[PDB]
Formats: C-alpha cells, sequence, structure tokens
C-alpha cells in the first residue's frame, strides 16, 4: 500500500500540482518508511 | 506494508506478551496508522 501512495504521489508530480506539498509528502513519506523499518527491525529482534 | 507489521504485533501478544512489553511497540505502530491515513487524506488535499 506504501508502493501505491508512491504512485499516487507521483501521478501528482506527472499532473502538475503543488511542489510545497508533495515535496512534504515525499518526505513524510520517506520518515515513514525509514520507521516502518526501524519497526520491523525491534520486532525482528525478539526472534533474532 | 504496515499490515504486516501489526499482524506481527497481534502475533506477539498471542504469544503472551504483555501489553506493557508491547507499549513502546504499539504506540509506534499507532503512530504510523494515523501517519498514513493523514498522508492518504493529504492525497486527496490536493485532488480537492
Amino acid at each position: 500500500n506504501l508502493a501505491a501512495l508512491r504512485s499516487e504521489l507521483q501521478a501528482l508530480r506527472r499532473e502538475g500540482f503543488s511542489p510545497e506539498r508533495l515535496a512534504a509528502l515525499e518526505s513524510r513519506l520517506q520518515a515513514l518508511e525509514r520507521r516502518l523499518a526501524a519497526l520491523r527491525s525491534r520486532l525482528q529482534a525478539l526472534r533474532g
């Protein structure tokens, strides 16, 4: 579902939408992914 | 994606992990869930 958000983000960049909000949405998406990866490593740490 | 981390967290509770142990993980999960819902509404905000 995250890649689906990236597809919608890129589609908005192709359609020439607001660069200020698409940039904040991109950096917000990069932050959420970098926090999901850390949350995966914590649950995985309980098994190794 | 994020759905697997929810199932991975719910399964830990099924494995005997008390809600106090996963409190840091369940609060980080919900913080990303609402982050995901906010990012989706921001997408509709541009198309709006």
